[PDB]
């Protein structure tokens, strides 16, 4: 018919938040709960869709990438294991990859969309959804807010939750560039591509291209500053620059594009502002993620953004305007699927269940899908020594004897323990090595509960493994004392 | 002849560890008894332990080679083309490349025995002659030649255990995992006999090493492999081992084997079946390796199995003589001997009385795919606990629906005493599992209640993270009774 519905919750972006927050105030509360989003599956124009940046365009497609990736890897460590066989013969088919990722995504997004259709009190609705008042939200064709109104939707409470998207800097032939979103949809694999950015996308983007790439390939990533992702443990940083190297992938540092302009063959010729130049054919800049919200017209009821440009929220998501929530890299905080559910899920709780819980930003485990893997969980050393007097740290880093059977003597495991030293409770764990995303989880489980580098140090290993590591450390290789680095006290 | 604060018997993973933390941290004067200073024939084990040379070590680096057999085939599914024909499994390279790992390790603990002041190392066979006395001869005969005579404060057996091998007839045409270790070829039909880890590791490793035409048969003489751990997990493992070409007789067990006029082995059941393979390699249990130590001369206490008795903080009935690891047959694994070997240390020469804990001790089989486990299987918690939830969840990875292992679910299992969220066990299957269960070893140890694993923020995506998503059980046991609703 021609009228408007009512809700409980409208819901911007049905992402890893949004979807959490509907998903749980309808079946958890009996709340009648819409869901907005531009794109029912995954792909151009819009990318996102149904499922949000992690379902289409994100961790889910990346992992699947990253894993086809590792098969380079394991061909060749084949061989120092026995395994023979005619290795002239190998290519990578980069097509079929994108054809099986593709079908991949796309039966997530049938089986939302399934989700949505059956269940009572939870819908969804396609479109471009801006705040018209405080209790209603449109939903336009396109982002323009001169676009045709095909829905509106009357809400007690709202929530923000459409993410983030890829910036590109403000740079002559800028046109001739991409994000990660149109990464995954190239019909063919770039023989040489420029991964601009040392965040862990373009890390994880430059170690799957480099092992997709055809015959005479190049993969090269550049970084403005001197040392590649910036957050992360320093000792892994180097380390995985090493390993990254020893792949075939050639770092470029306190390097960064001035501009790009097509060859005559239509390769792309780039120019540092050092004035160095490289010849690509693809240029994929990751240079940052910015929160979506230049198309909620949040001027119409005055939700106020923080000077970096989130949407400003209080610890229990709340904006400025009571009844109008933000979860998500909508905030411009850890930019993560997790956190956005867990913010969700605690959103709902306090609003809808009798059940007030805030999300604990700290101690968050997370990952980076290099080649190999970092799993992270806590406070880097050089942070927690400017907050607390003494700090230890624990170290051990080694090449695996496996891997001096397979040849990639330069996949060195490191585990880092980081402690504040006047009470043991650990403040940080640090890996590099195959498994460690997967070690890393239940050390999340650990920090949570406060653990002191006692309760690792009694705990009896699994034997062999990389993580038994982390059981066998009781002295500190170094510390830091009201801010100082020294290998004793 | 000779004086030590303690004379160890067996340079292995408790006996190593308690040597050295004698000479190093308490600056006692150490003797260490092997029979053997490299890996391999004639004794097998040797310095390092069997950990080292037939055991943990090598064996890791035969499954992480077998695992290719599935990589390779598994690399399609992701793009990756070349020629399967031109596949072969060398065998003697693996063999050689362990070989040369192994020997590195056995060097290098020599090395450290040559550098380490208060740690000596003696050639040949310990036994005890007096309270205080260990000969030391030339070979297991307690008639053999004395090559020493170590007087000792205080007396360390660690010696560890061996393959039971069941008195059945032609029982010398089998072997043992020490055996499989050195196989010139890699064996065209074998069968692994035994339900526990040695014999299902083995299986995956000879799976895919086998040459052309070839067939690996695992059985076991109970209805379902690997007692101990989670049921489902046992019932899975059996499935996704047939799925990979591994034939599961269960219900099944040699009654006899003879010799075939090629070499190979005829194999008859208690059943009449028969079966003729290349290899029998015999892994249904290990035995406490007590026999050449001669606990007769003193009197040391053995259990009814054949274990030396021992207190919690290792002491036989005989004062100053202890016994750490296989040798008291209960739980065999490597960090469980090393922690005991420490623990009695730091008891008799430090300050401290320290016991080792044998409850919530991390373990895995490095079956493919592989399990992880801690704690207490349901069957186990529901008849000490009134009122134990089961947390479970099972799917194959959109991974594996790529790859094309379609059979490769995993598995997470968590158990708890439900009057309190007390996680009581925690059991995995599927790739990773023995890396992911090491931190929750410690979660164990920290009074980890469900909540507290539901609350943290998962990792995405990893297979991890299932253990941080589960809040709702899936059954329960009430007072030792499965059901799936809660009275
Ligand atoms: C390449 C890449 C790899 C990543 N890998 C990982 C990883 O491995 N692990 C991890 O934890 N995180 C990863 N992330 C980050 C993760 O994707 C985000 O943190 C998470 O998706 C954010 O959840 P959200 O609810 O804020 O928004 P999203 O999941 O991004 O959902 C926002 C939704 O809003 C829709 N939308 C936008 N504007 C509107 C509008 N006006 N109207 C209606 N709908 C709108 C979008 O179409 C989208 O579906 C990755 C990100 C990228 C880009
Ligand atoms: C095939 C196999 C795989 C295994 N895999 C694992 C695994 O993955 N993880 C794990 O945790 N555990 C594993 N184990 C178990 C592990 O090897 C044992 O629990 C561990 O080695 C026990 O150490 P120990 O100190 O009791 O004795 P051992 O390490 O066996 O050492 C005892 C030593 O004493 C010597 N010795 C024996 N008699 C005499 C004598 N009278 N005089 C002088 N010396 C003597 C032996 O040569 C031997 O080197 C495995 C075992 C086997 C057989
Ligand atoms: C809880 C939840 N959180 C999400 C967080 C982020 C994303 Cl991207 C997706 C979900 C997912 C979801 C999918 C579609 C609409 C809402 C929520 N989702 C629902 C997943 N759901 C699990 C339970 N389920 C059941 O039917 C059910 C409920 C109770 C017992 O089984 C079907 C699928
Ligand atoms: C502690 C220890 N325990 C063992 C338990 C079981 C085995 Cl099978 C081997 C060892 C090993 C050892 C090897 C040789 C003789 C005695 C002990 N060993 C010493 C090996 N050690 C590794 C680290 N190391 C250090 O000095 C050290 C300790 C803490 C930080 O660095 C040098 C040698
Ligand atoms: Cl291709
Ligand atoms: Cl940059
Ligand atoms: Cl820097
Ligand atoms: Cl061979
Ligand atoms: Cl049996
Ligand atoms: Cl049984
Ligand atoms: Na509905
Ligand atoms: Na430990
Ligand atoms: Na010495
Ligand atoms: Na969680």
């Amino acid at each position: 018919s021609h009228m408007s519905k009512a809700f409980d919750l409208v819901v911007i972006g049905a992402g890893s938040g949004g979807l959490e927050a509907g998903w749980n105030a309808a079946t958890l509360y009996g709340k009648r709960v819409a869901v907005v989003d531009v794109q029912t599956s995954h792909g151009p124009p819009f990318y996102a869709a149904l499922g949000g940046t992690c379902v289409n365009v994100g961790c889910v497609p990346k992992k699947l990438m990253v894993t086809g990736a590792q098969y380079m890897d394991h061909l060749r460590e084949s061989a120092g294991f026995g395994w023979e066989f005619d290795g002239s013969s190998v290519k990578a088919n980069w097509k079929k990859l994108i054809a099986a990722k593709n079908e991949a995504v796309l039966d997530i997004n049938k089986s939302y969309e399934g989700m949505f259709n059956d269940t009572e009190g939870l819908d969804f609705f396609l479109g471009w959804g801006s705040l018209e008042s405080k209790n209603v939200v449109v939903v336009r064709e396109t982002a323009d807010p001169k676009s045709a109104v095909k829905e509106r939707l009357q809400a007690d409470h709202i929530l923000l939750a459409t993410g983030s998207w890829p910036q590109m800097p403000a740079i002559p032939g800028i046109e001739h560039c991409i994000s990660s979103n149109e990464a995954f949809y190239l019909p063919e694999p770039p023989r040489r591509v420029l991964t601009v950015g040392g965040g862990f996308i373009s890390v994880e983007f430059a170690g799957i291209f480099n092992a997709y790439k055809p015959p005479g390939g190049k993969v090269t990533l550049c970084y403005r500053n001197n040392l590649i992702l910036r957050g992360f443990d320093e000792t892994i940083r180097e380390e995985v620059t090493k390993q990254l190297t020893a792949n075939g992938i050639e770092i470029m540092t306190n390097e960064n594009p001035a501009k790009v302009s097509l060859n005559t063959d239509g390769s792309k010729h780039v120019t540092f502002e050092s004035g160095k130049t490289l010849d690509v054919d693809v240029v994929m800049m990751a240079i940052g993620r910015i929160p979506r919200t230049n198309d909620l017209q949040l001027g119409n009821v005055g939700v106020k953004l923080t000077p970096k440009g989130g949407v400003q929220v209080d610890e229990f998501s709340r904006t400025n305007v009571p009844n109008i929530y933000a979860i998500g890299d909508i905030t411009d905080r850890l930019m993560l699927t997790p956190v956005a559910i867990n913010e969700g899920a605690a959103l709902v709780d306090t609003v809808f269940g009798n059940k007030p819980r805030k999300t604990d930003h700290t101690r968050v485990a997370s990952a980076v899908f290099s080649i190999p893997p970092i799993g992270t969980c806590g406070l880097i050393e050089e942070v927690a020594a400017k907050e607390f007097e003494k700090v230890a740290v624990y170290m051990s880093s080694f090449t695996p004897l496996m891997h001096n059977i397979s040849g990639s003597k330069y996949k060195k495991f490191v585990a880092k323990i980081v402690t504040n030293h006047s009470d043991g409770t650990v403040l940080g764990v640090h890996l590099l090595g195959d498994g460690a995303p997967e070690i890393i989880q239940a050390v999340g489980v650990c920090l949570r509960l406060n653990a002191k580098i006692s309760d690792f140090y009694n705990t009896i290993g699994v034997h062999p493994t990389s993580a038994e590591e982390l059981c066998s450390m009781r002295t500190p290789s170094y510390y830091y004392v009201k801010g100082e680095k020294m290998e004793k006290l």
